[PDB]
């Protein structure tokens, strides 16, 4: 009758949210103890293959450490972490709003009024990551998800699926010239562009032809844009890192003070009091309408042991 153990047998596998090389992401229901009947996302990783590559072991541990350390409204929360021999488990909150990119397709284009909200919430998460000395490097529409009410949540701090897309990355990543916090304000710019045009600013016929267009860095001004958004974009998508907005000593604050966010109340927005532009389909909590039909499956598939010593975690709440 002590504290709860948190084994894999504590969860019922409902469905597959994502499959990748290193493991699987399930939608699960906690069936015993504390949160009985509550829905989670469960990331399950294969120990055997993580330990083969130091860079892989890094991101797995980083994610684990990052998510324990970071508690924030616009960053996905880690509920439990535990392990078996051969497998690692991460229990994260289930985000039923799906991808933000998903809304974009349906809308075709975001209005600046709507884009602002999502960018501002993303900006808060990004600046906080920087207060914790962390650089998302590759931020892209695939990484931004929505909670049940439609608020921003940032999500893959660990391994990569399929062992991604470069058109949202800063030129300095590609030229290996070294990077910094400003790399994300670039990626934010690339996102803003995608939000208001439907496409990334620099795209090519192939892997390298895309790369060169980014390094070229040619402005493309759609006529329907306001000067605020126009000017905001030109500062974020500056090739020059030092001259980029958010690269200064004020970081996120320097970006957020922009007249494009002149209508934003941050005290309210961070409290998540502001109504999101999209309250997404509400059939039930375990509503899975937006990810599949892609994944619809339901199945779970050693010498020098440590690492993954002290991997176990349970969020205080
Ligand atoms: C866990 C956060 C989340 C919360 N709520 C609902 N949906 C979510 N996701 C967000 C992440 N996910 C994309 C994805 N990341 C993956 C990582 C792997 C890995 F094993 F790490 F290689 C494998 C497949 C993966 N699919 C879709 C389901």
């Amino acid at each position: 009758r002590g504290p709860e153990k948190i084994r894999p047998e504590c969860f019922e596998l409902l469905r597959v949210l994502g499959k990748g090389g290193y493991g699987k992401v399930f939608q699960v229901r906690k069936v015993t103890g504390a949160n009985t009947g509550k829905i989670f996302a469960m990331k399950v990783l294969k120990k055997a293959m993580i330990v083969r590559n130091a860079k892989d072991t890094a991101h797995t541990k980083a994610e684990r450490n990052i998510l324990e350390e970071v508690k924030h409204p616009f960053i996905v929360d880690l509920i439990y972490a535990f392990q078996t021999g051969g497998k690692l488990y991460l229990i994260l909150e289930y985000l039923s709003g799906g991808e933000l990119f998903m809304q974009l397709e349906r809308e075709g284009i975001f209005m600046e009024d709507t884009a602002c909200f999502y960018l501002a919430e993303i900006s808060m998460a990004l600046g906080h990551l920087h207060q914790k000395g962390i650089i998302y490097r590759d931020l892209k529409p695939e990484n931004i998800m929505l909670n049940h009410q439609g608020h921003v949540k940032l999500t893959d701090f660990g391994l990569c699926k399929e062992s991604g897309t470069i058109e949202y990355m800063a030129p300095e990543i590609l030229m290996r010239s070294g990077h910094n916090r400003a790399v994300d304000w670039w990626s934010l710019g690339a996102l803003m562009y995608d939000m208001l045009t439907g496409a990334p600013p620099f795209t090519g016929e192939n892997r390298k032809k895309t790369i060169d267009k980014i390094l070229k860095c040619k402005l493309n001004l759609p006529p329907y844009l306001t000067q605020e958004a126009r000017d905001l974009l030109k500062k974020l998508l500056k090739r020059n890192a030092a001259s980029r907005l958010g690269a200064g000593p004020g970081d996120a604050g320097e970006v957020q003070a922009h007249p494009f966010f002149r209508h934003i109340n941050w005290e309210e927005l961070l409290a998540r009091k502001v109504e999101p532009p999209f309250k997404p389909l509400l059939q039930s909590e375990e509503d899975v309408s937006q990810f599949d039909s892609k994944f619809t499956r339901q199945t779970p598939v050693e010498s020098a042991n440590q690492v993954f010593l002290g991997f176990e975690y349970v969020a205080p709440s």
